[PDB]
């Protein structure tokens, strides 16, 4: 169960629709799903410590966290949040997010490995879920 690698996206389901129900305007949705916005995800895992860099043709962001320790990131629609990841199993982590300011949808995400070595990401806002699948280069 090692999440490290250079992960390339191979499936995406319900992402634009999730943004739509969050109130994201149509220009930004279409951009978010364009080929040019396809995420490449680099992960370095060392036990419970993660470094994850997500890059597209125009953006790059890095997060560093340790499982069980609170950190700060942004929600699917860009609002700052405090996050905390826990293991649900040997091969799956789950993250609960809490907005830093104001109120909003209950948001969370998960990452898990398949035995064939696919990485599955889900992101949830209230009752709406999006799933992306990646494979290693």
């Amino acid at each position: 169960p090692n999440f490290s690698g250079n992960w390339k996206i191979i499936r995406s389901e319900n992402f634009e629709e999730l943004l739509k129900v969050l109130g994201v305007n149509v220009m930004l949705r279409k951009i978010a799903v364009a080929a040019a916005s396809k995420p490449a995800v680099e992960i370095k895992q060392e036990g419970d410590t993660f470094y994850i860099k997500t890059s597209t043709t125009v953006r790059t962001t890095e997060i560093n966290f340790k499982v069980g320790e609170e950190f700060e990131e942004q929600t699917v629609d860009g609002r700052p949040c405090k996050s905390l990841v826990k293991w649900e199993s040997e091969n799956k982590m789950v993250c609960e997010q809490k907005l830093l300011k104001g109120e909003g949808p209950k948001t969370s995400w998960t990452l898990e490995l398949t035995n064939d070595g696919e990485l599955i990401e889900t992101m949830t806002a209230d009752d709406v879920v999006c799933t992306k699948v990646f494979v290693r280069e």
